[PDB]
């Protein structure tokens, strides 16, 4: 059979200032009091208070829960669920990067299906649709405000538990590039290379569609041109807005086409060592592309053109090669770490990271199907 | 402002056999009785009955309403609404092309808001969302199963009214290429060329964004390869599936970018003479493009590349002209009327047609702003 | 000798909202009362009351003189001059197109040089800096807010006279594209093609310089991309902003390199028939460029490429030919009159018109030097 | 806001012999005793006397202050201010290079505004326009007869302070290539590469406009053809005239677009070690361009073609790198030192150099925003 499906929230706001609608949009759902899920950093910057003011003007109450953590944890879910129940909230607003979107998605699911966030690992292992949720995005790399994914760390197993589930698609998303201006360069760089990774893995996924293809291609072309600008000058407003679009394009593509062994492996490093997700993808992306080359050489040749390379006079193989050269050059230019050893990864952990990566759902749509020793080789190469 | 927004059903099913889900999807919404809106043609072929038994086996009842006409009228909508109440319905399933979809959306909207369908001509007039509706698409050209559009003919004024309303986005859409094999050639061509007009007008709209751009580009490239194949052999399954993707992409593109004076004028020629919608687009498209050229010359030149033209060693202006020639050649190859006069249009109407087009919501995003006299000359050219 | 000079106001303001500075700016110049020289149309639209309040909110007094007529006249100058004294003003603020700039420069010059504006036809014949004057520009074509020219129609010999004096350089110019949005399409086209004429005549003028060359090349390139956009949709702010820049590059270039026989002839048609200055240049431009060709063949070839033409594999001669085809095509697409006879030009005037063109200052820098029979033929070709 | 402004002296004279107008132009101002600010070498040449003879031959009194030193000091400005009051001058005439123009500008401004020159470091500090000033320019590189910059060394801090102030735009400029023929090759090279640094940083500046782009592009093209010629044979009169146009095109460009980190860092190496400003720029230029590359890669690719490189079949990035190789090549050919250590800079000073560089007003328009650590890496690269 050849069926496929496309999912995203039914209303999706973009552009400078769109965050000011969160109040009146929340009232429109007839919710009374929302739990505002965010993280400590943005709470300290005061972003949680600016948004909470907007929501309360519209007559909707806020309880602020700034305890979601980079690489959100099952404990954050349990703790925020308690604060959801304790403060009599009927909705969730998320405010931040993908960590706040996924914390809030877990809380909103479990507040309507009951057990623990581990009940629902895998694919549509759920029952009811999650409680009303508006996702306000502030990094330019995840797309989690658009996706049916929620990535939650299992703290006793050391593994980022991918939860794929139609019930966690947000009600409404908001993508306001004015809230992204204050990303430091290194956060700009890594979330941006997470978007690029989404776009490239979605383009080469076995679950790719002409719709997801259309989005992924646009995302790669934009990122290629505007991500190094946004990193060099976070106050370049044009680059911020373009990255906000690219982020959403890549999120819509991967949500519906699937990822690959870049995310499969990056999820394990993130669980063992709590690395930044986006840095893990940037480090890994060239090695997985290299391994995948022979299964998708024409698509990698086209990525090489998307990334601005000149492929005139070359074989398809040689043009695919230039896509990897260009990814490497972009990583070096954005000051991405050279490998995982210098960050703290452990030689003795490589086989368990490999084995766990082959269990990740993101591995299912990788165009090349590896054996365990090949996955190990990819992690070894990324140690450099 | 520079704000914008992207709208779409939350869930959109694709691929061979995806109609089998309509009963259980309907059931999950908790509705008890659906009014099945289709047209006499599909009803005669018995498609109407296969779908009803699928819905019934899931516990939802069905009342069939096979009285949506090509270019659905206000009278169709009023009759549908009294069927809807008489048969104690709480939901709507539309089955067929864009006449079924729009008829059903209009019934659904009036059921939720009172008044009459005429009251909602314009942009975001209604207070309440339409009642639950699932759209099953049997043509490869409208995208109405995805859009906040519904086109209802005011029969006193002979105007196909454009109702553009967030509140008429279907709950869920189904796009089954197996239901599309039966289109005879001239229907394949007319709806395909409606899709190409969606993609072209979206691409040159002043409401274009990089998201809508991505979708429109892919639609044009796919249509240019596969539409002539679908017209040539309706049982070419790969062309049917590609066109089902192309028409969805173009739907998403125009739904969020806007249309232009092709649709604003076609709606008057359709309101006056009941011509097929995609035949009106096909006749007008080269004239409105030629007229729009100076405002979007670089985008028309790119469009010539997407359609396969060779623009080597040409000015942008000369390249854009090859795009009009390519559109003209495609129309001629699929047997479109070269003009309207041979179809029965009357010179004395032209002033009224032109004045009605300037009130259509699609005029709002056309990239060149015309004086009434310029609209008049465009129609007069389209006569011959 | 090979000396040369570059003149312009010492401060020039650009960008949206820059008009809000005219008041504070004026007061910092230490003046009390400004005679606001505008024309009837912009006074009818309320503009000279937006400006007038701004100048008053900064504690400076305004006396609106809305009597400058298209193709300003020795009478407007005299009547504005006596308005100047009677009302006890010490400064001029021009607001409008070239007509309002030129009226205010004439009033301000003769307000510090006693006599009558006739007393300064020619070159630098004034003997005193003109009264302090701030020029607020609202069309995109004459760059008079930058220049040392004022063109006053001698209602006598019916010839637009030239007072080329360094004393008429405005004190400070303001160039706010928001004020330009109101221009209707045909005013946008004609001021735009006058800007393009400025840029081309400056580029082929025997008075050219590497500096004027740099400005003219940019103006030609910008106008070629954005003037058709500005005509097609006056609400395209980007195209409005680019045209404001092109306007000033062309002004700065021709003000310091000189013009040629396009303006030399067009000044005669404007004195005899009061035709719009911009339209005169538009019709004349391709015929003079044809005549000028053999004196400047490489530079017209370069203009062809600035205007978008592809010139690979062409002789310099053939490339220079495409500059003229492209200028004609652009005149056709902006609905410029095809010749002067349909405007009201009389066969019996061609001799006087040509003899008078030969006495125009602008004739002096034209690269080809015509005998009287040759000017007469140019005027015949532009009658069609 | 998109607001911008273009500043420039109202009258600017060019060409051989133009310096013969200085007296009549100083007379037209109505001033009586001008302080003639020059340096020791031009004084001993006889240029101070020749010019004073012209100023006196038409009724104005001259008093020669020949004490401006390369990299003018706060003490020079103090001493020259005491001379200004001693002889009780009402004006100033600067004669020579940037050292003389900035000495005079600083004197004129403190004369008009009060305290000491250190008060006005930064942007638009002062309250009053400086006293009348005519700049006669004798090097082909500063453009400071045109600009609102004056660069005065704080001798305690060893900081060449950038005073960027509308109020120091000279009343009139004279740019006479006959006074430039005597530049010895090393000085021709250094002033020429300073002007190249002005065009390049103006072109990549975040303050660039279409106007400044026009000027800067022309400068680059002319410098790359004629600067090598002027160095190879200073009696080449054509190269001398071209270089006089390019230095002014570059002055107009950076004056209004802004500079970057080449000048921010150069100002500290000149303040600490009193190196010639142009040699400092030439050393830093490749390092800062390569740092800036990712933020302005399209524009650095254009710069490569402007400098004559062939870029066919190259990515934008590889094209941009060719620009840097061409920049390094020109410096090598004109005998500029490879680094700052052979000149006498010391590693122990680098931390203080970088911190002060970040306080320089020229840093604000650099297209990439550095951390202190990145400014330190640039200075270290430049030591070798
Ligand atoms: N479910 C999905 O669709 C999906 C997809 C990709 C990644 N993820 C998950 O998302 C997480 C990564 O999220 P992320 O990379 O967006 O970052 P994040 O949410 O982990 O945030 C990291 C840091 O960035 C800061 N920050 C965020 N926005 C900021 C702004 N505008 N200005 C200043 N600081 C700001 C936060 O305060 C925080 O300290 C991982 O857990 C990853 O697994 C989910
Ligand atoms: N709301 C929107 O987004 C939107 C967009 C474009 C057009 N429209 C409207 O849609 C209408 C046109 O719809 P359409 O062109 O899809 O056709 P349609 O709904 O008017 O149907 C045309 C004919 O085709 C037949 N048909 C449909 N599917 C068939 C199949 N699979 N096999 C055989 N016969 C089949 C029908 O029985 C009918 O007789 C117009 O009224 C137009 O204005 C709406
Ligand atoms: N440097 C110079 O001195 C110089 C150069 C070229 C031409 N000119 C002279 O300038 C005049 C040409 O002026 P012009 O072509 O700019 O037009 P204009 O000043 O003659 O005005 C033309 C018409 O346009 C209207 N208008 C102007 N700005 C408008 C706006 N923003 N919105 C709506 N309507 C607007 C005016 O009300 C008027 O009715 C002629 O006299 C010509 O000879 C002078
Ligand atoms: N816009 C600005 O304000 C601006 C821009 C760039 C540089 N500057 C400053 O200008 C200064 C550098 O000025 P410069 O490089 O023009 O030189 P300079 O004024 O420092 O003169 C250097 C030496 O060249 C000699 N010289 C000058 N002209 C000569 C000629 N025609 N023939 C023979 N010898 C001649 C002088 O006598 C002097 O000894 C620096 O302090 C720099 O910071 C200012
Ligand atoms: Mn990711
Ligand atoms: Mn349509
Ligand atoms: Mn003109
Ligand atoms: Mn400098």
């Amino acid at each position: 059979n050849t069926q496929s499906a496309f999912f995203m929230p039914s209303v999706n706001l973009f552009g400078a200032g769109s965050v000011n609608e969160v109040g009146t949009r929340l009232a429109d759902l007839g919710v009374k009091k929302a739990l505002l899920v965010t993280d400590a950093g943005l709470h300290g910057l005061g972003l949680s208070e600016k948004i909470s003011s907007i929501i309360r003007a519209a007559g909707v109450e806020v309880s602020i829960f700034p305890k979601a953590e980079p690489n959100p944890t099952d404990k954050n879910v349990a703790e925020g669920l308690e604060a959801y129940n304790a403060e009599n909230c009927d909705s969730i607003v998320t405010l931040g990067g993908g960590s706040s979107h996924d914390a809030g998605k877990a809380i909103a699911l479990v507040a309507a299906n009951g057990g623990k966030i581990h009940d629902y690992e895998g694919v549509d292992v759920s029952k009811e649709p999650m409680v009303p949720l508006i996702a306000i995005n502030t990094t330019a790399g995840t797309g989690s405000e658009l996706t049916k994914f929620t990535i939650i760390t299992d703290t006793e197993r050391k593994v980022k538990m991918a939860i794929v589930d139609k019930h966690v698609t947000p009600t409404l998303s908001i993508n306001d590039p004015e809230l992204m201006v204050g990303m430091p360069p290194s956060l700009t760089a890594a979330t941006g290379l997470d978007a690029l990774t989404h776009a490239i893995e979605a383009y080469v996924s076995t679950g790719a569609t002409p719709i997801t293809d259309a989005l992924a291609i646009q995302a790669i072309k934009i990122i290629s041109k505007y991500l190094p600008r946004a990193v060099a000058n976070g106050k370049d407003i044009e680059a911020r807005e373009q990255m906000a679009f690219a982020q959403s394009l890549a999120g819509m593509a991967f949500n519906n086409a699937g990822l690959g062994y870049v995310h499969a492996i990056a999820h394990q490093l993130g669980g063992f060592y709590n690395f930044p997700h986006g840095v893990c993808n940037a480090v890994l992306l060239p090695y997985v592309c290299r391994f995948n080359l022979i299964s998708k050489v024409e698509r990698y040749a086209e990525i090489a053109a998307f990334l601005g390379e000149n492929v005139d006079g070359l074989s398809t193989y040689d043009a695919a090669e230039k896509a990897i050269k260009a990814i490497e050059r972009m990583a070096k230019d954005l000051n991405i770490p050279k490998g995982f050893k210098e960050l703290g990864a452990k030689e003795e952990d490589i086989e368990t990271l490999a084995k766990n990566a082959m269990k990740d759902a993101c591995a299912l749509t990788n165009p090349r199907k590896p054996k365990l020793e090949e996955v190990i080789q990819i992690i070894k190469n990324a140690m450099l």
